């Protein structure tokens, strides 16, 4: 028996980045506001304090058009999130010109958070032909200098206070000829060994050398997806755990630095085509890797968050569905998730919702839940 499911069962779930519908909304202090906050990322800093970031979508949900690296802190290192008044106001990471910016993906070095992310100039899209709020239509995400995805990256060394001018990466980090791309966008982790590994599209992204100040290299894969997920695994290893093409279940691949072995779907994750999340929760007896998607094989809103106690993370448990600890007045919950362990031994989980006002049209406002749980919780699911 796992001792920490003897515990009292700890939720407490919340609205943290209100869209532009709701009361009260996310708001910059330039009174810039957003109809949407999509693509959650979270992380943990060696202070305790708590980093949320997001994307800000100006006038509509696409993913195109002019949208805004956002993020929110705790107001101190020591209040874990616990309460909505435990978090600070919107600030901004980066939001320059009419571009895209997004695919939050940080990963915490000691006293420097990284924070790499995607965009894009505002008049391309991934498909082209979409129309924008000035009544222009998107050229289509080429080959191009101007017309590529671009990776970003961007540091702080004051707890998230600040950030740095983002540096332009893609000449060394994306291969050359590429056009659309993706980093995360979730989270990268640091090894056991200290190196940074970052997912992104066909590709991990390496940092190595000191705490704080990196060099980074491209680990190449085959038949990786768009959207990764990554962990070490209590046997050491690395993990692969992407979004799939085509709806279904997972698509995993294990190894090293060296080299991952194929990846191959995992009959026991089902996904619908949508990112997930990965958490090494502890490497102390007994060794848990945590995940959460949505846990079927055609939507978005049957959250599920599960744990493996596998040296390999070969297989889950049902775990615990997240409508059982169900939040009003958020809209539909469900979609991309982010999760990070808080100093106080619980699972910290940002999840998207969707209010489905104009149904998947680009109208429908998106808004994101911050959720705490702890083990118990999980492990005396009813169906677990
Ligand atoms: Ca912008």
């Amino acid at each position: 028996d796992d001792p920490a499911g003897k515990a009292a069962q700890y939720h407490k779930e919340y609205a943290l980045f209100r869209s532009a519908n709701m009361p009260s909304p996310d708001k910059l202090a330039t009174g810039v506001g957003f109809h949407s906050f999509r693509i959650p990322a979270v992380v943990r800093t060696n202070t305790g304090r708590i980093l949320a970031f997001a994307e800000g979508r100006r006038h509509n949900n696409r993913d195109y058009g002019d949208i805004n690296l956002v993020y929110k802190r705790t107001k101190s290192p020591t209040n874990n999130g616990e309460n909505p008044t435990d978090w600070e106001s919107l600030r901004e990471v980066v939001g320059t010109g009419p571009h895209t910016w997004g695919n939050p993906t940080p990963v915490v070095d000691g006293n420097t958070i990284y924070l790499f992310l995607s965009m894009n100039d505002g008049a391309y899209s991934q498909n082209g032909g979409n129309t924008l709020p000035d009544g222009t239509k998107t050229k289509k995400i080429d080959s191009t200098w101007v017309g590529r995805r671009h990776l970003y990256l961007t540091t702080s060394t004051d707890d998230g206070d600040t950030w740095t001018k983002p540096v332009d990466m893609t000449k060394t980090l994306t291969p050359d000829g590429q056009a659309w791309d993706a980093v995360g966008p979730g989270n990268g982790i640091k090894l056991s060994t200290g190196e940074l590994v970052i997912p992104a599209q066909g590709r991990n992204i390496i940092g190595r050398g000191p705490s704080g100040n990196r060099t980074w290299s491209m680990q190449i894969l085959k038949g990786a997806g768009s959207e990764g997920t990554i962990c070490q695994t209590p046997d050491g290893k690395l993990m692969r755990n992407d979004r799939p093409g085509p709806m279904g279940h997972r698509s995993v691949a294990r190894g090293t630095l060296a080299g991952l072995g194929p990846f191959a779907t995992d009959n026991g994750l089902p996904d619908p085509a949508c990112q997930g999340s990965i958490l090494s929760y502890n490497s102390d007896e007994p060794a848990r890797t945590i995940f959460m998607n949505s846990a079927s094989t055609d939507r978005r809103t049957a959250m599920r968050v599960r744990i493996s106690y596998d040296k390999d993370a070969a297989k889950f448990n049902f775990g615990r569905e997240l409508k059982d600890a169900p939040l009003g007045n958020v809209g539909n919950e469900g979609g991309y998730s982010s999760m990070t362990k808080t100093s106080d031994y619980k699972i910290g989980a940002l999840v998207e919702s969707d209010w489905y006002e104009d149904k998947g049209g680009e109208k429908s406002h998106r808004c994101i839940i911050w959720r705490r749980f702890n083990l118990s919780w999980i492990i005396n699911g009813p169906n677990n």
